Protein backbone atom coordinates (compact mmCIF):
# COMPACT_ATOMS: atom_id res chain seq x y z
CA UNK A 1 0.00 0.00 0.00
CA UNK A 2 0.85 4.24 -0.13
CA UNK A 3 3.25 4.96 2.73
CA UNK A 4 2.95 8.14 4.54
CA UNK A 5 5.68 9.32 6.59
CA UNK A 6 5.46 12.09 9.41
CA UNK A 7 6.26 13.06 12.98
CA UNK A 8 3.56 11.53 15.49
CA UNK A 9 1.85 14.35 16.15
CA UNK A 10 -0.78 16.25 13.71
CA UNK A 11 1.31 19.31 12.85
CA UNK A 12 0.47 19.87 9.21
CA UNK A 13 -0.29 16.40 8.23
CA UNK A 14 -3.91 16.24 9.39
CA UNK A 15 -5.63 17.04 5.95
CA UNK A 16 -3.40 14.37 4.08
CA UNK A 17 -4.49 11.75 7.03
CA UNK A 18 -8.10 13.22 6.66
CA UNK A 19 -8.08 12.35 3.03
CA UNK A 20 -6.41 9.12 2.78
CA UNK A 21 -9.42 8.07 5.03
CA UNK A 22 -11.69 9.59 2.88
CA UNK A 23 -10.76 8.36 -0.41
CA UNK A 24 -10.81 4.44 1.23
CA UNK A 25 -6.54 4.89 0.28
CA UNK A 26 -4.98 1.68 0.92
CA UNK A 27 -1.93 2.86 3.00
CA UNK A 28 0.10 2.66 6.38
CA UNK A 29 1.70 5.32 8.07
CA UNK A 30 5.41 5.43 9.70
CA UNK A 31 4.99 8.01 12.65
CA UNK A 32 8.46 8.92 13.39
CA UNK A 33 9.58 9.42 16.89
CA UNK A 34 11.61 12.76 18.25
CA UNK A 35 13.08 12.46 21.54
CA UNK A 36 12.74 14.63 25.02
CA UNK A 37 14.66 17.56 25.29
CA UNK A 38 17.78 19.25 25.53
CA UNK A 39 18.26 16.71 22.16
CA UNK A 40 14.55 16.18 20.79
CA UNK A 41 16.65 13.78 19.17
CA UNK A 42 15.77 12.45 15.36
CA UNK A 43 17.68 10.09 14.58
CA UNK A 44 14.57 8.27 13.91
CA UNK A 45 14.00 9.99 11.21
CA UNK A 46 17.67 11.69 9.82
CA UNK A 47 18.95 8.16 9.97
CA UNK A 48 16.49 7.40 6.74
CA UNK A 49 16.18 10.50 5.22
CA UNK A 50 17.95 10.53 2.42
CA UNK A 51 17.56 6.40 1.99
CA UNK A 52 13.87 7.13 0.80
CA UNK A 53 14.81 8.45 -2.80
CA UNK A 54 12.67 11.52 -2.17
CA UNK A 55 13.93 14.58 -4.56
CA UNK A 56 13.62 16.91 -1.43
CA UNK A 57 13.97 14.76 1.60
CA UNK A 58 10.38 15.97 4.47
CA UNK A 59 7.83 15.29 6.25
CA UNK A 60 5.36 14.53 5.19
CA UNK A 61 6.54 12.35 2.19
CA UNK A 62 4.31 10.06 0.59
CA UNK A 63 5.11 7.00 -1.89
CA UNK A 64 2.51 5.70 -3.88
CA UNK A 65 4.04 2.81 -5.48
CA UNK A 66 6.35 3.94 -8.25
CA UNK A 67 6.03 7.58 -6.69
CA UNK A 68 7.40 9.67 -4.28
CA UNK A 69 6.22 12.73 -3.03
CA UNK A 70 6.58 15.37 -0.87
CA UNK A 71 5.67 18.87 0.48
CA UNK A 72 2.20 18.64 2.23
CA UNK A 73 0.23 20.41 -0.46
CA UNK A 74 1.57 18.75 -3.51
CA UNK A 75 1.20 15.36 -1.18
CA UNK A 76 -2.63 16.84 -0.86
CA UNK A 77 -2.88 17.90 -4.79
CA UNK A 78 -1.39 14.70 -5.86
CA UNK A 79 -3.88 12.47 -3.77
CA UNK A 80 -7.08 15.03 -5.05
CA UNK A 81 -5.92 14.88 -8.51
CA UNK A 82 -5.90 10.73 -7.84
CA UNK A 83 -9.54 10.84 -6.65
CA UNK A 84 -10.96 13.82 -8.37
CA UNK A 85 -11.34 16.40 -5.68
CA UNK A 86 -10.15 19.11 -7.70
CA UNK A 87 -12.01 22.22 -8.62
CA UNK A 88 -13.48 21.92 -12.30
CA UNK A 89 -14.27 25.37 -13.20
CA UNK A 90 -11.65 28.20 -12.90
CA UNK A 91 -14.16 29.80 -10.71
CA UNK A 92 -13.83 26.80 -8.39
CA UNK A 93 -9.84 26.55 -9.20
CA UNK A 94 -9.50 30.00 -8.30
CA UNK A 95 -11.16 29.75 -4.81
CA UNK A 96 -9.19 26.21 -4.17
CA UNK A 97 -5.86 28.26 -5.05
CA UNK A 98 -7.05 30.73 -2.74
CA UNK A 99 -8.03 28.96 0.13
CA UNK A 100 -4.51 26.31 -0.11
CA UNK A 101 -1.93 29.27 -0.10
CA UNK A 102 -4.43 31.05 2.99
CA UNK A 103 -4.26 28.16 5.07
CA UNK A 104 -0.58 27.53 5.05
CA UNK A 105 -0.37 31.39 6.29
CA UNK A 106 -3.09 31.13 8.98
CA UNK A 107 -0.94 28.01 9.55
CA UNK A 108 2.40 29.65 9.84
CA UNK A 109 1.07 32.68 12.36
CA UNK A 110 0.07 29.83 14.68
CA UNK A 111 2.90 28.04 14.67
CA UNK A 112 4.69 31.32 14.97
CA UNK A 113 3.35 32.15 17.80
CA UNK A 114 3.36 28.50 19.73
CA UNK A 115 6.98 28.28 19.19
CA UNK A 116 7.48 32.34 20.57
CA UNK A 117 8.97 31.37 23.57
CA UNK A 118 7.49 34.88 24.61
CA UNK A 119 4.14 33.00 23.64
CA UNK A 120 1.81 33.64 27.23
CA UNK A 121 3.23 37.62 26.16
CA UNK A 122 1.86 37.08 22.79
CA UNK A 123 -1.08 35.42 22.94
CA UNK A 124 -3.32 38.05 23.84
CA UNK A 125 -2.07 40.34 20.70
CA UNK A 126 -2.71 37.18 18.71
CA UNK A 127 -6.18 36.19 20.24
CA UNK A 128 -7.12 39.31 18.79
CA UNK A 129 -6.37 38.85 15.57
CA UNK A 130 -8.62 35.84 15.17
CA UNK A 131 -12.43 37.32 14.56
CA UNK A 132 -10.24 39.23 11.63
CA UNK A 133 -9.49 35.97 10.10
CA UNK A 134 -12.07 33.87 10.85
CA UNK A 135 -14.61 36.63 9.34
CA UNK A 136 -12.46 36.40 6.17
CA UNK A 137 -13.13 32.49 6.28
CA UNK A 138 -17.24 33.35 7.49
CA UNK A 139 -17.61 35.53 4.30
CA UNK A 140 -15.51 33.59 1.71
CA UNK A 141 -17.92 30.51 2.27
CA UNK A 142 -20.68 32.90 2.40
CA UNK A 143 -23.43 30.10 2.17
CA UNK A 144 -22.08 27.88 0.01
CA UNK A 145 -21.28 24.07 1.25
CA UNK A 146 -18.16 23.53 0.80
CA UNK A 147 -15.01 26.30 -0.09
CA UNK A 148 -14.79 25.58 -4.11
CA UNK A 149 -18.66 26.12 -3.74
CA UNK A 150 -20.51 22.55 -4.76
CA UNK A 151 -18.27 19.84 -4.45
CA UNK A 152 -16.17 18.77 -1.58
CA UNK A 153 -12.65 19.07 -2.71
CA UNK A 154 -9.15 18.65 -1.19
CA UNK A 155 -9.01 21.83 -0.23
CA UNK A 156 -12.02 21.43 2.54
CA UNK A 157 -9.78 19.18 4.38
CA UNK A 158 -6.90 22.11 4.68
CA UNK A 159 -9.62 24.68 6.11
CA UNK A 160 -11.56 22.06 8.33
CA UNK A 161 -7.91 21.21 9.87
CA UNK A 162 -6.89 25.09 10.24
CA UNK A 163 -10.83 26.09 11.44
CA UNK A 164 -10.39 23.04 13.91
CA UNK A 165 -6.80 24.04 15.41
CA UNK A 166 -8.16 27.89 16.13
CA UNK A 167 -10.92 26.48 17.44
CA UNK A 168 -9.41 24.12 19.96
CA UNK A 169 -7.05 27.41 20.29
CA UNK A 170 -9.82 29.67 21.45
CA UNK A 171 -12.48 27.92 21.46
CA UNK A 172 -15.06 30.85 21.38
CA UNK A 173 -13.81 31.97 18.29
CA UNK A 174 -16.55 30.27 15.85
CA UNK A 175 -19.55 31.89 18.12
CA UNK A 176 -19.53 35.17 15.96
CA UNK A 177 -19.81 32.59 12.67
CA UNK A 178 -22.39 29.90 12.15
CA UNK A 179 -21.47 28.84 8.65
CA UNK A 180 -17.95 27.92 9.71
CA UNK A 181 -19.58 25.75 12.74
CA UNK A 182 -22.01 24.15 10.41
CA UNK A 183 -18.83 23.57 7.97
CA UNK A 184 -17.02 21.83 10.69
CA UNK A 185 -19.85 19.61 11.45
CA UNK A 186 -20.36 18.99 7.37
CA UNK A 187 -17.18 17.66 7.13
CA UNK A 188 -17.11 15.41 10.28
CA UNK A 189 -20.44 14.10 9.26
CA UNK A 190 -18.57 12.58 5.71
CA UNK A 191 -19.02 9.10 6.65
CA UNK A 192 -15.47 7.91 6.33
CA UNK A 193 -14.64 11.06 8.72
CA UNK A 194 -16.73 10.16 11.13
CA UNK A 195 -15.44 6.64 11.22
CA UNK A 196 -11.81 7.81 11.13
CA UNK A 197 -12.34 9.84 14.08
CA UNK A 198 -13.43 7.43 16.39
CA UNK A 199 -10.78 4.65 15.29
CA UNK A 200 -7.58 3.82 16.83
CA UNK A 201 -5.94 5.80 13.56
CA UNK A 202 -6.76 8.91 14.69
CA UNK A 203 -4.63 11.85 15.90
CA UNK A 204 -6.38 14.94 17.19
CA UNK A 205 -3.60 15.93 19.07
CA UNK A 206 -0.99 16.96 20.12
CA UNK A 207 -0.76 19.25 17.46
CA UNK A 208 2.58 20.41 17.83
CA UNK A 209 6.57 18.66 18.91
CA UNK A 210 7.69 18.95 22.45
CA UNK A 211 9.42 21.79 21.43
CA UNK A 212 6.09 24.07 21.47
CA UNK A 213 4.77 25.73 24.00
CA UNK A 214 1.05 25.09 23.56
CA UNK A 215 -0.64 21.52 22.35
CA UNK A 216 3.18 20.23 23.02
CA UNK A 217 1.87 17.23 24.76
CA UNK B 1 -5.17 46.03 -18.49
CA UNK B 2 -4.72 43.63 -14.87
CA UNK B 3 -3.87 45.38 -11.90
CA UNK B 4 -0.93 44.33 -9.72
CA UNK B 5 0.00 45.14 -6.55
CA UNK B 6 3.13 45.00 -4.25
CA UNK B 7 5.48 46.65 -2.34
CA UNK B 8 8.35 48.93 -4.20
CA UNK B 9 10.98 45.41 -3.96
CA UNK B 10 11.45 42.47 -5.74
CA UNK B 11 9.85 40.85 -1.99
CA UNK B 12 7.80 37.48 -3.11
CA UNK B 13 6.89 39.03 -6.43
CA UNK B 14 9.53 38.37 -9.08
CA UNK B 15 7.79 35.53 -10.49
CA UNK B 16 4.72 37.35 -10.88
CA UNK B 17 6.27 40.07 -12.48
CA UNK B 18 8.36 37.88 -14.78
CA UNK B 19 5.08 35.81 -16.22
CA UNK B 20 3.26 38.64 -16.76
CA UNK B 21 5.83 39.86 -18.97
CA UNK B 22 6.85 35.89 -20.57
CA UNK B 23 2.87 36.01 -21.08
CA UNK B 24 2.77 39.53 -22.74
CA UNK B 25 0.01 40.38 -20.06
CA UNK B 26 -1.44 43.85 -20.38
CA UNK B 27 -1.10 44.97 -17.26
CA UNK B 28 -0.43 47.80 -14.79
CA UNK B 29 1.35 48.06 -11.56
CA UNK B 30 0.73 49.71 -8.10
CA UNK B 31 4.41 49.63 -6.39
CA UNK B 32 3.48 50.90 -2.52
CA UNK B 33 5.97 52.84 -0.71
CA UNK B 34 7.30 51.91 2.45
CA UNK B 35 8.50 54.11 4.89
CA UNK B 36 11.94 53.91 6.52
CA UNK B 37 12.20 53.15 10.15
CA UNK B 38 11.41 53.44 12.65
CA UNK B 39 8.17 53.47 11.58
CA UNK B 40 8.14 51.82 8.28
CA UNK B 41 4.93 53.53 7.31
CA UNK B 42 2.53 51.34 5.61
CA UNK B 43 -0.15 53.47 4.85
CA UNK B 44 -0.19 53.80 1.10
CA UNK B 45 -0.81 50.12 0.80
CA UNK B 46 -3.27 50.60 4.42
CA UNK B 47 -5.27 53.01 2.63
CA UNK B 48 -6.68 51.34 0.38
CA UNK B 49 -6.23 46.98 1.63
CA UNK B 50 -9.53 46.62 2.05
CA UNK B 51 -11.46 49.16 -0.47
CA UNK B 52 -10.36 46.19 -3.91
CA UNK B 53 -12.63 43.92 -3.37
CA UNK B 54 -9.96 40.93 -2.19
CA UNK B 55 -11.24 37.94 -0.44
CA UNK B 56 -8.35 37.97 1.73
CA UNK B 57 -6.71 41.32 1.22
CA UNK B 58 -2.65 41.24 0.45
CA UNK B 59 0.11 41.76 -1.83
CA UNK B 60 0.85 40.65 -4.02
CA UNK B 61 -3.14 41.54 -5.37
CA UNK B 62 -4.30 40.85 -9.50
CA UNK B 63 -7.38 42.41 -10.44
CA UNK B 64 -8.70 41.15 -14.08
CA UNK B 65 -11.76 42.78 -14.66
CA UNK B 66 -14.10 40.95 -12.07
CA UNK B 67 -11.84 38.86 -11.08
CA UNK B 68 -9.57 39.30 -7.46
CA UNK B 69 -7.03 37.05 -6.44
CA UNK B 70 -4.31 37.21 -3.54
CA UNK B 71 -1.99 34.71 -2.90
CA UNK B 72 1.32 34.65 -4.74
CA UNK B 73 0.93 31.11 -6.10
CA UNK B 74 -2.62 31.47 -7.13
CA UNK B 75 -1.79 34.61 -9.00
CA UNK B 76 0.80 32.68 -10.58
CA UNK B 77 -1.52 29.23 -11.26
CA UNK B 78 -4.14 31.75 -12.80
CA UNK B 79 -1.71 32.84 -14.98
CA UNK B 80 -0.05 29.81 -15.67
CA UNK B 81 -3.59 28.24 -16.61
CA UNK B 82 -4.60 30.82 -18.69
CA UNK B 83 -1.21 30.96 -21.13
CA UNK B 84 -0.83 26.62 -20.78
CA UNK B 85 1.84 26.45 -18.78
CA UNK B 86 0.83 23.95 -16.22
CA UNK B 87 2.57 20.41 -16.05
CA UNK B 88 0.09 18.35 -18.86
CA UNK B 89 0.99 15.02 -17.39
CA UNK B 90 0.72 13.75 -14.05
CA UNK B 91 5.03 13.31 -13.90
CA UNK B 92 4.57 16.95 -14.67
CA UNK B 93 1.86 18.07 -12.10
CA UNK B 94 3.76 16.74 -9.68
CA UNK B 95 7.42 17.73 -10.21
CA UNK B 96 5.36 21.32 -10.59
CA UNK B 97 3.76 21.22 -7.29
CA UNK B 98 6.45 19.90 -5.15
CA UNK B 99 8.85 22.76 -6.48
CA UNK B 100 6.14 25.23 -6.00
CA UNK B 101 6.11 24.46 -2.87
CA UNK B 102 9.74 23.74 -2.29
CA UNK B 103 10.92 27.01 -3.59
CA UNK B 104 8.45 28.80 -0.87
CA UNK B 105 10.41 27.12 1.65
CA UNK B 106 13.61 28.03 0.65
CA UNK B 107 12.08 31.68 0.34
CA UNK B 108 10.93 31.20 3.90
CA UNK B 109 14.00 30.11 5.33
CA UNK B 110 16.08 33.01 3.75
CA UNK B 111 13.22 35.39 5.10
CA UNK B 112 13.68 33.73 8.60
CA UNK B 113 18.27 34.53 8.08
CA UNK B 114 17.43 38.40 6.43
CA UNK B 115 14.89 39.41 9.26
CA UNK B 116 17.05 38.09 12.36
CA UNK B 117 18.37 41.08 13.90
CA UNK B 118 21.34 38.29 14.95
CA UNK B 119 21.79 38.32 11.22
CA UNK B 120 25.38 38.61 11.45
CA UNK B 121 25.79 35.84 13.66
CA UNK B 122 22.64 33.61 12.00
CA UNK B 123 25.05 33.28 8.54
CA UNK B 124 27.86 31.05 9.32
CA UNK B 125 24.85 28.38 10.02
CA UNK B 126 22.77 29.56 7.00
CA UNK B 127 25.69 29.41 4.18
CA UNK B 128 26.48 26.26 6.00
CA UNK B 129 23.47 24.98 4.89
CA UNK B 130 22.99 26.19 1.08
CA UNK B 131 25.33 23.48 -0.66
CA UNK B 132 22.80 20.98 0.35
CA UNK B 133 19.83 23.08 -1.08
CA UNK B 134 21.70 23.61 -4.25
CA UNK B 135 21.97 20.16 -4.38
CA UNK B 136 18.74 19.24 -4.27
CA UNK B 137 17.40 21.55 -6.91
CA UNK B 138 20.54 20.54 -9.56
CA UNK B 139 19.77 16.82 -8.63
CA UNK B 140 16.07 17.37 -9.21
CA UNK B 141 16.74 19.56 -12.17
CA UNK B 142 19.24 16.90 -13.71
CA UNK B 143 19.81 16.95 -17.73
CA UNK B 144 16.18 18.61 -18.46
CA UNK B 145 16.35 22.20 -19.66
CA UNK B 146 13.22 23.19 -17.38
CA UNK B 147 11.97 21.94 -13.98
CA UNK B 148 8.63 20.26 -15.28
CA UNK B 149 10.41 18.93 -18.25
CA UNK B 150 10.83 20.05 -21.45
CA UNK B 151 9.01 23.09 -21.98
CA UNK B 152 8.75 26.22 -19.79
CA UNK B 153 6.28 26.31 -17.27
CA UNK B 154 4.73 28.76 -14.39
CA UNK B 155 7.48 27.00 -11.84
CA UNK B 156 10.47 27.85 -14.00
CA UNK B 157 9.57 31.09 -12.49
CA UNK B 158 9.92 30.50 -8.57
CA UNK B 159 13.09 28.72 -9.21
CA UNK B 160 14.37 31.22 -11.13
CA UNK B 161 13.55 33.80 -8.93
CA UNK B 162 15.08 31.76 -5.54
CA UNK B 163 17.82 30.25 -7.19
CA UNK B 164 18.77 33.78 -8.58
CA UNK B 165 18.19 35.28 -4.43
CA UNK B 166 20.06 32.68 -3.03
CA UNK B 167 23.20 33.44 -5.66
CA UNK B 168 22.76 36.79 -5.00
CA UNK B 169 23.42 36.10 -1.67
CA UNK B 170 25.92 33.71 -1.85
CA UNK B 171 27.79 34.42 -5.39
CA UNK B 172 29.95 31.20 -5.04
CA UNK B 173 26.37 28.87 -4.20
CA UNK B 174 25.85 27.55 -7.72
CA UNK B 175 29.85 27.30 -8.99
CA UNK B 176 29.64 23.14 -8.34
CA UNK B 177 26.55 23.64 -10.30
CA UNK B 178 26.09 24.20 -14.08
CA UNK B 179 22.83 22.47 -14.25
CA UNK B 180 21.77 25.33 -11.97
CA UNK B 181 23.79 27.95 -13.59
CA UNK B 182 23.10 27.47 -17.47
CA UNK B 183 19.21 27.31 -16.21
CA UNK B 184 19.31 30.76 -15.09
CA UNK B 185 21.94 31.51 -17.90
CA UNK B 186 18.67 29.70 -20.00
CA UNK B 187 15.73 31.60 -18.12
CA UNK B 188 17.37 34.91 -18.41
CA UNK B 189 17.68 34.43 -22.05
CA UNK B 190 14.15 33.80 -23.14
CA UNK B 191 13.38 36.79 -25.66
CA UNK B 192 10.31 38.19 -23.32
CA UNK B 193 12.84 38.07 -19.99
CA UNK B 194 15.66 39.68 -21.49
CA UNK B 195 13.44 42.11 -22.73
CA UNK B 196 11.77 42.97 -19.28
CA UNK B 197 15.30 42.74 -17.48
CA UNK B 198 16.81 45.50 -19.35
CA UNK B 199 13.41 47.60 -18.91
CA UNK B 200 12.38 50.48 -17.07
CA UNK B 201 9.92 48.43 -15.08
CA UNK B 202 12.72 45.59 -13.74
CA UNK B 203 13.27 45.91 -10.09
CA UNK B 204 16.24 43.41 -9.27
CA UNK B 205 16.97 45.06 -5.82
CA UNK B 206 16.29 45.63 -2.97
CA UNK B 207 14.97 41.87 -2.02
CA UNK B 208 13.90 43.00 0.71
CA UNK B 209 11.39 45.40 2.73
CA UNK B 210 13.53 48.01 4.18
CA UNK B 211 13.06 46.40 7.56
CA UNK B 212 15.02 43.55 6.35
CA UNK B 213 18.94 43.32 7.83
CA UNK B 214 20.20 42.78 3.92
CA UNK B 215 19.60 43.84 0.53
CA UNK B 216 16.78 46.50 1.96
CA UNK B 217 17.59 49.27 0.21
N1 LIG C 1 6.31 23.41 3.37
C1 LIG C 1 6.65 21.95 3.77
C2 LIG C 1 7.15 22.07 5.27
C3 LIG C 1 7.64 20.73 5.75
C4 LIG C 1 8.32 20.82 7.07
O1 LIG C 1 8.63 21.90 7.62
N2 LIG C 1 8.62 19.66 7.61
C5 LIG C 1 8.84 19.45 9.06
C6 LIG C 1 7.67 18.85 9.80
S1 LIG C 1 6.27 20.01 9.66
C7 LIG C 1 7.09 20.91 10.86
C8 LIG C 1 6.58 20.40 12.19
C9 LIG C 1 7.41 19.46 12.90
C10 LIG C 1 6.91 18.87 14.05
C11 LIG C 1 5.68 19.33 14.57
C12 LIG C 1 4.88 20.25 13.92
C13 LIG C 1 5.32 20.80 12.70
C14 LIG C 1 4.56 21.78 11.87
C15 LIG C 1 3.15 21.93 12.06
C16 LIG C 1 2.50 22.84 11.24
C17 LIG C 1 3.15 23.46 10.18
C18 LIG C 1 4.54 23.35 10.04
C19 LIG C 1 5.20 22.46 10.87
C20 LIG C 1 6.70 22.36 10.63
O2 LIG C 1 7.27 23.04 11.81
C21 LIG C 1 10.11 18.50 9.15
O3 LIG C 1 10.31 18.11 10.29
N3 LIG C 1 10.72 18.30 8.06
C22 LIG C 1 11.73 17.15 7.96
C23 LIG C 1 13.09 17.69 8.18
O4 LIG C 1 13.40 18.91 8.22
O5 LIG C 1 14.19 16.90 8.14
C24 LIG C 1 5.39 21.15 3.76
O6 LIG C 1 4.20 21.75 3.52
O7 LIG C 1 5.40 19.88 3.81
N1 LIG D 1 1.58 33.39 1.32
C1 LIG D 1 1.36 34.89 0.94
C2 LIG D 1 2.42 35.80 1.60
C3 LIG D 1 1.90 37.24 1.48
C4 LIG D 1 2.56 38.20 2.41
O1 LIG D 1 3.18 37.86 3.42
N2 LIG D 1 2.32 39.51 2.04
C5 LIG D 1 3.23 40.56 2.55
C6 LIG D 1 4.23 40.96 1.42
S1 LIG D 1 5.25 39.53 0.96
C7 LIG D 1 5.96 39.72 2.51
C8 LIG D 1 7.04 40.69 2.12
C9 LIG D 1 6.75 42.08 2.25
C10 LIG D 1 7.68 43.03 1.82
C11 LIG D 1 8.83 42.54 1.18
C12 LIG D 1 9.12 41.20 1.01
C13 LIG D 1 8.18 40.22 1.40
C14 LIG D 1 8.39 38.73 1.32
C15 LIG D 1 9.51 38.20 0.58
C16 LIG D 1 9.70 36.83 0.60
C17 LIG D 1 8.83 35.97 1.29
C18 LIG D 1 7.76 36.47 2.01
C19 LIG D 1 7.58 37.86 2.03
C20 LIG D 1 6.38 38.31 2.85
O2 LIG D 1 6.90 38.41 4.15
C21 LIG D 1 2.29 41.80 2.89
O3 LIG D 1 2.93 42.80 3.05
N3 LIG D 1 1.06 41.56 3.02
C22 LIG D 1 0.03 42.62 3.13
C23 LIG D 1 -0.36 42.94 4.50
O4 LIG D 1 -0.02 42.31 5.55
O5 LIG D 1 -1.18 43.95 4.70
C24 LIG D 1 1.59 35.00 -0.54
O6 LIG D 1 2.36 34.04 -1.08
O7 LIG D 1 1.16 35.88 -1.32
Amino acid sequence: PMILGYWNVRGLSHPIRLLLEYTDSSYEEKRYAMGDAPDYDRSQWLNEKFKLGLDFPNLPYLIDGSRKITQSNAIMRYLARKHHLCGETEEERIRADIVENQVMDNRMQLIMLCYNPDFEKQKPEFLKTIPEKMKLYSEFLGKRPWFAGDKVTYVDFLAYDILDQYHIFEPKCLDAFPNLKDFLARFEGLKKISAYMKSSRYLSTPIFSKLAQWSNK
